[PDB]
């Protein structure tokens, strides 16, 4: 129930400002001073002027590296987020992989669904669940992903922890 | 640190799968079946084909009623979330309020950011706080917002709890 690092990283519904103190609402008291993410009153930086930084809520950054919503943020510029244009990676585009685990497509761009995430999938959060590891000859991840002892991707301590055979195991 | 229903409607950061037992991670344990939330491998229903139901994260709600992001999605059809045509609202669309807590501009388009945020804003999450109740000619706030002791508009339990002069309150 809390957000922000008081709720490791959680978002609130709804666009919900989450409270410097960690707590979903709308309001000055969420909204306003110390806001973690959200419809934050005060827009938080990102992309090229930020350190690379991407937007929470999956909202856009503008060309300008705030983040929001709406053509300004979403139009021409946009760094990150749903941005009307079409977002480029896998092999297509220098092996890139799509930003806040999206799946990129077989033909070469960003999104989430089964076009995107279905048979094809370069990168990001594919349903396709390929197998990893010992059995896989050798095969591992994409996304830097844990590969299991069963042999399968994922993120989260039974993927990550003993038995991780590569990616970002905890163990 | 609960997501879904165990997390109160809470969310994961960077699409992250909510699995059935309120946890966030990738992979099928997590993305696959009882997935409540996040880039979940059997995308999530909406519009008018689930009732009226709007996307976690944020995402797009193409024209066929499931959630994602790419061109089918957010493009052409779009019912809800950061279509790429502008979404009208306000006095200019029937004084229909903006979805998801959008700002409605001065101008009758949904969004985030200090434009649609800011001055001018008719619904929403607007970072202007016109003040509500006695203090305000009896002022009511948007969107069912509690107006709270103070004469202020918000979500929670300061906003909607003892002393709500109207909105949303509870008690
Ligand atoms: C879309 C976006 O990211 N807006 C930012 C805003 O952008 C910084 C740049 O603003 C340009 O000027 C904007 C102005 O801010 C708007 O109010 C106006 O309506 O449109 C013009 C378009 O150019 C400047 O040209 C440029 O120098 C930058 O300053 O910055 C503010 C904070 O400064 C941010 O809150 C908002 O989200
Ligand atoms: C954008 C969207 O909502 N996609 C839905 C889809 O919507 C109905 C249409 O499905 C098309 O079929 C899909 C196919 O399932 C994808 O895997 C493939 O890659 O692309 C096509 C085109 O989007 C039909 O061709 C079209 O006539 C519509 O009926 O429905 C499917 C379930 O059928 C859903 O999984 C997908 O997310």
């Amino acid at each position: 129930q809390r957000c922000g690092e008081q709720g490791s990283g959680m978002e609130c519904p709804n666009n919900l400002c989450c409270s410097q103190y960690g707590y979903c609402g709308m309001g000055g008291d969420y909204c306003g001073k110390g806001c973690q993410n959200g419809a934050c009153w005060t827009s938080k930086r990102c992309g090229s002027q930020a350190g690379g930084k991407t937007c929470p809520n999956n909202h856009c950054c503008s060309q300008y590296g705030h983040c929001g919503f709406g053509a300004e943020y979403c139009g021409a510029g946009c760094q990150g987020g749903p941005c009307r244009a079409d977002i480029k990676c896998g092999s297509q585009a220098g092996g890139k992989l799509c930003p806040n685990n999206l799946c990129c497509s077989q033909w070469g761009y960003c999104g989430l669904g089964s076009e995107f995430c279905g048979e094809g999938c370069q990168n990001g959060a594919c349903s396709t669940d390929k197998p990893c590891g010992k059995d896989a000859g050798g095969r591992v991840c994409t996304n830097n992903y844990c590969c299991s002892k069963w042999g399968s991707c994922g993120i989260g301590p039974g993927y990550c922890g003993a038995g991780c055979q590569s990616g970002g195991c905890d163990g």
